[PDB]
């Protein structure tokens, strides 16, 4: 409902997407947390709850089940690289289809559904099409994210699109969260954030009408070297790029 939004969290059971499923339904009691797995091993990895839904992000009509009465979705999915140390995308689950059709699954069924605002979780990097990352496992997955993220910002639902830099596994509510524009970032030596700050950037977006159709680049400062970002206001409002 619209006080009390159903969010639909897909990659539940990914690094980023767990802590963003729990902070739905415990640091938080403004919504009402829903989860997407691609497996039955994934759903007890969160605890295996009710509102855990199992599906595979290629097969639209598998997901649509997880997206009735949602108001709100979160993507926290992305093709991922398997090692045979030389890393490989198995078939049917590279880039092109997990990030660019797999997420144009989630964003046609969120329409739907008539979300009022989807949040997808993306990485630094989309301006530079010979970038490093395109070569792990031959997928150019920085492009097909991007194609997923231009795709999102076309088809006329609120969106957010956070295009995070290396993530890390570190303490999040504790660091100067930076925020920037057209991988700029990557020119300095502040284009990194710890998982549970991207996780709590998704779910702030929620809530400030500012992170409304605006795509921004997420990086962070060491911690210790300033105050733990705690007014998210005046972080979005210094975003005014929509892509
Ligand atoms: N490389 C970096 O340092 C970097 C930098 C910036 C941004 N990012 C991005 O930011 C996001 C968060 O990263 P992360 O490591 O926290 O995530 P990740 O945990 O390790 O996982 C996303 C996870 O996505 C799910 N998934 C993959 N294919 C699927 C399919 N066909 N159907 C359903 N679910 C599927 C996986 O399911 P399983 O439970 O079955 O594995 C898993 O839940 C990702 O989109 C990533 O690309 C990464």
């Amino acid at each position: 409902s619209a006080n009390l939004p159903t969010v639909l969290v897909t990659g539940a059971s990914g690094r980023t997407g767990q802590i963003v499923y729990k902070k739905l339904k415990e640091g938080s009691d403004k919504f009402v947390a829903k989860g997407l797995v691609r497996s039955a091993q994934g759903k007890e990895k969160i605890g295996g709850e009710a509102d855990v839904f199992i599906g595979d992000i290629t097969d639209a009509d598998s997901i649509n089940p997880a997206f009735q009465g949602i108001d709100a979705l979160v993507i926290l999915t992305s093709a991922v690289p398997k090692m045979k140390p030389e890393f490989i995308f198995e078939d049917g689950q590279y880039p092109e289809q997990v990030d660019w059709i797999g997420q144009k699954n989630q964003i046609d069924a969120a329409k739907v559904a008539g979300v009022k605002h989807i949040v997808v979780v993306g990485s630094m990097g989309g301006t530079n099409p010979d970038h490093p990352l395109n070569k792990l496992g031959n997928g150019n997955i920085l492009v097909w994210k991007r194609k997923a993220e231009q795709y999102l910002a076309d088809s006329g639902t609120p969106y957010t699109i956070i295009r995070a830099g290396g993530l890390l596994d570190k303490e999040g509510g504790v660091r100067e969260l930076l925020v920037g524009k057209d991988d700029e970032l990557l020119q300095t030596d502040t284009k990194t954030v710890p998982r549970a700050d991207v996780a709590e950037v998704c779910i702030q977006a929620l809530l400030f009408e500012e992170a409304k159709n605006k795509a921004f680049d997420l990086g962070s400062k060491p911690e210790g070297t300033s105050t733990p970002t705690k007014d998210f206001k005046a972080l979005f409002s210094q975003v005014t790029s929509r892509f």
